[PDB]
């Protein structure tokens, strides 16, 4: 008895969960009413772990405290080139253990822990399981859960691992931009078709290059960028606003922590106001040496900031067509995924690469991956 299967979208920066209930996919708020979820986990000073948004919006002089981005070490060895090259970025420590990247945290009292990744992503599917709990009003055992199309043996079956973990018995494992592809009703059409799955998230920037015939999907070819998106468009902004405040006053901004957290929370918030408004206002009371910060930004000086970076997102687009033996007049639908596909610069370039075609519509992009995995949860359920 798998009771009422659950399909989540575990992210590298942002997880979603929806359920198959009344006849149609619903996506499930968290308890600070959000559809998505930050894949992060933190400590209080009292040694509790919070999960998710409370995790990223915890006010700390301590980033070596947090862990994020998990899902860039999980199923990979230690001495895996790929890891070693991540943890220079990563705040928190990294450690050899089982021949994995362990990830080890101070949690509260001097109180040393540490992780697998698999442990990491199996609180963060805990906390997706709690979410859709509440919303059932009972427990979830089953999960259907989404992964990267390029993820591997090892990468696979450690996720089914985490849900393990988290009391979750992850019957089928799914790819990303297949499971978007499901919830736009794609498989559910006749002949053959190519589809270019364009997916802009957070810290990551994947395309597939999708074939449908029968109903079967096949990924015919991968490309993107490991360490582009949402996050550095945002760094773009926050480097405008540091410059600027110098200019204006002396200071360095980047000499006080919390006043940079504080800053990149609001220009997060006002990129994304600036995909539905022309303009935003950014404020923050007792900013740095006590002064307040009071700051307009408009849409098209957020463009301009990043212009460049959403150019760059047509290569790897370039880069599928070529591997697939394809041209852009090959294309039969082009789906939009990912929270960064909000951005209607983005939405115009991708539709102007393709001559004036338009992209899938109606399901919000960073929702689809979840969408299309409780279309198949659905089914499961019975
Ligand atoms: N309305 C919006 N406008 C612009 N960017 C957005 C909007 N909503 C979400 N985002 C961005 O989408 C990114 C997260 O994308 P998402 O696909 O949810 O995450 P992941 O890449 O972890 O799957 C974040 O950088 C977030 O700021
Ligand atoms: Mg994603």
């Amino acid at each position: 008895d798998v009771g009422t299967v659950v399909g989540i979208d575990l992210g590298t920066t942002y997880s979603c969960v929806g359920v198959f209930k009344n006849g149609r996919v619903e996506i499930i708020a968290n308890d600070q009413g959000n559809r998505i979820t930050p894949s992060y986990v933190a400590f209080t000073p009292e040694g509790e772990r919070l999960i998710g948004d409370a995790a990223k919006n915890q006010l700390t002089s301590n980033p070596e405290n947090t862990v994020f981005d998990a899902k860039r070490l999980i199923g990979r060895t230690w001495n895996d080139p790929s890891v070693q090259q991540d943890i220079k970025f990563l705040p928190f420590k990294v450690v050899e253990k089982k021949t994995k990247p362990y990830i080890q945290v101070d949690i509260g009292g001097g109180q040393t822990k540490t992780f697998a990744p698999e442990e990491i992503s199996a609180m963060v599917l805990t906390k997706m399981k709690e979410t859709a709990e509440a919303y059932l009003g009972k427990k979830v055992t089953h999960a259907v859960v989404t992964v990267p199309a390029y993820f591997n043996d090892a990468q696979r079956q450690a996720t089914k691992d985490a849900g393990t973990i988290a009391g979750l018995n992850v019957m089928r494992i799914i790819n990303e931009p297949t499971a978007a592809a499901i919830a736009y009703g794609l498989d559910k059409r006749e002949g053959e078709k190519n589809i270019l799955v364009f997916d802009l998230g957070g810290g990551t920037f994947d395309v597939s290059l999708l074939t449908i015939d029968n109903g079967v999907f096949e990924v015919v070819a991968t490309n993107g960028d490991t360490h582009l998106g949402g996050e550095d468009f945002d760094q773009r902004v926050m480097e405008h606003f540091i410059k600027l405040y110098k200019k204006k006053t002396g200071k360095d901004v980047r000499k006080d922590n919390r006043a940079v957290q504080k800053l990149r929370r609001e220009v997060e918030k006002a990129k994304r106001a600036l995909s539905s408004q022309h303009q935003a206002r950014i404020e923050i009371e007792s900013f740095y040496e006590g002064e307040d910060f009071s700051e307009t930004l408009t849409r098209a000086k957020f463009e301009e900031l990043n212009m460049d970076l959403f150019r760059s997102t047509m290569k790897p687009v370039q880069k599928v067509l070529e591997d697939s033996d394809l041209k852009k007049s090959d294309i039969d639908e082009i789906v939009l995924v990912g929270g960064s596909t909000r951005i209607p610069k983005i939405q115009q370039l991708v539709k102007e690469f393709f001559n004036g075609k338009e992209p899938s519509r109606g399901i919000n992009p960073d929702e689809a991956v979840a969408y299309g995995a409780a279309v198949q949860a659905g089914v499961l359920s019975g």
